[PDB]
């Protein structure tokens, strides 16, 4: 939908935690994206084998879901041109070690299995994982005023 | 309940529209206090009605209302000690005019109709707001491990 | 003129030395005050004097002139409002060991002589400030697209 | 000229709209280089006409034009070693999309059209450029003590 | 001594556990004070009876040293004008409920156990803290080359 | 060791002078690495002789040496999986020119004389560095409790 794309994001338990999410939050405010879903859940085991279905033969797959049921995380949904490609960026790669400074995880992370957020890594990705996670009365249109500034 | 206190937090639609969410949020992190509930949402004017029910008599009132659901707000839950009296103090002042720089209206508002956030003003406020703005499975208990380092 | 005053600030040179205007900047910015006029000049003894014509009979108005004559200084004309009060605000009193933590002396500066700014101290003070350092071709009007987020 | 080197740099219209004056000034400030010029202007359709005029073939140059001159810019002159190319650097890909987090664009930005800055493309461009919005008498020599601790 | 008052500044344990070294380093930086020592020691509990001495007969005593003792501190030295009674202002009131946003603990901390750093109280105090805690040759004098830009 | 891995870092005269030792260590903060040594030092050119002297032929090597002595410098050793390397990353390229905005090189320095930080090129050079720079004594074990959230 050019503009109307939208990436589905999650702070994992260790940004909670560790007290990243109005940073990452800020992030993409100041990127420009607009927020348009935003919640604190507790995921269920249910959900997560779901969202991580794609990963059910991986042998860390037991022990990523018992992981991200462990704590509270974030979920959103954020929308703008190219916003999915671009998360992935802001985000940097999935092994911290090779997400370069100025990424979130080049900035706060160490390790794979601590990495703080997930993003959705395709439009197709995005829409699932939307779906999944949010009701789609959960999802808010809004007269977004800074967008003239941000798209021509 | 002592540093089991809560307060409900709402940045208004301006936060929004200006991109301060994440900024906002990260204060009340870096504070230390645990965050227990986070909705986007927009509110209904009758929810809102019963939100400002004590300032019914007022003559901004209908304004005040018409404005909170003119645009998405982000609806939250603060936990800790002191945390009312302390969220009210970050925020500052209702008229921004008499809130000091540090202060989150010192820093980012002008007029007291555009300022940012509202804040529980009591702690009967806040258990009445808390109760009106989410359900108890909306609230989260997670075992806070930077909390042996903000409470004796 | 309500919403439409105007202040003039000047980052002293220690300000520009010490490279804070960028810093200045943004606190005027985000407090949501609108920049009307900028420009980096090299204050003439002639006009210094009259600047601070107010403390002729003072000891120290020697050295003041020669000191703001010494450097770069950035002149600005910010407009919103209450925007001369608030900017005194925002920038703290003279001597910043009267400064809180939170104002710009206050986080920026030890002694009255390298308190890295001046703000127009009254409505009167930013006419005859604005006439003197600015022609009225350089201040502009421009359509504020943030100002429906910030006054009613 | 070496360390004398300079450019010219331009906040647009969007950066000044959405309120990123200071936070890009402060990016060059930290980063070492002098400013030696700086004003808040409205440029003219005549000026950009010439400012653009390598891409005057180009199918975006008339949007590009009326738009430059659709609100204020911020013009800046930067001194500094290799500041031309550095300043690209901080800047970012002209294509934000391709602009890595850290740099300018890469933080604040989505798209081409609303790219927050120009810089200089070249020492040729910057003599250009410098010429073309600022007399001689703006650009400022200052005894920058700072220089000591960026250059050996 | 006039600008060359030193005071005495540990970040106590809470403060290196929630990574706010740094932090707290840079409010003191930025303020344009010279930082003359710094190490992170261990404080054996001799040296922390000693340290809290005038505190031996409070209730609070025993469980302040065994805490002080928990845990690796950051120790510095601090000069500049007035920097003891400035330094207690940029850190706040010792219960944080009382420090206003801004100061260190009115943005950082919750409770009075968990403050986050400590500063000497008074010029006296500086001195036997300096001495207790650094040996003469860890106090350094260097040429300070913004100091020309701090103090007229 | 894995996670118990360890490098040098050393804060040059030209970072404690311009102000960014606070800046760095808070990098390295936020990053998730473990502060177990750190000192406000003047380096002997004995023991800068010996700290650079695998450049002991090279012709920068006399000024090198007489600079690193010129002032005090910051030193710290840092503990955390593959924190060598990650450091060589957060730090940037040698000669800044080569260092992209987001590493510490890319965003606060121009020249490679005046390039703010020294890192440790390899475990090796660290064992060495730490053991030249620092007694064992000044090597520090705490029961790190963010680890928990940055490791699994």
């Amino acid at each position: 939908t050019g503009a109307h794309e939208r990436t589905f994001l999650a702070v994992k338990p260790d940004g909670v935690q560790r007290r990243l999410v109005g940073e990452i939050v800020r992030r993409f405010e100041r990127k420009g994206f607009k927020l348009v879903a935003l919640k604190l859940v507790q995921a269920s085991e249910e959900l997560l084998r779901e969202h991580y279905a794609e990963l059910r033969e991986r042998p860390f797959y037991g022990r990523l879901v018992k992981y991200m049921a462990s704590g509270p995380v974030v979920a959103m949904v954020w929308q703008g041109l190219d916003v999915v490609r671009t998360s992935r960026a802001l985000i940097g790669a999935t092994n911290p070690a090779d997400a370069p400074p100025g990424t979130i995880r080049g900035d706060f992370c160490i390790e794979v299995g601590k990495n703080l957020i997930h993003g959705s890594d395709s439009v197709e990705s995005a829409r699932r994982e939307i779906a999944l996670w949010f009701r789609a009365d959960e999802l808010l249109c809004w007269e977004d005023s800074a967008g003239h500034w941000l798209y021509e």
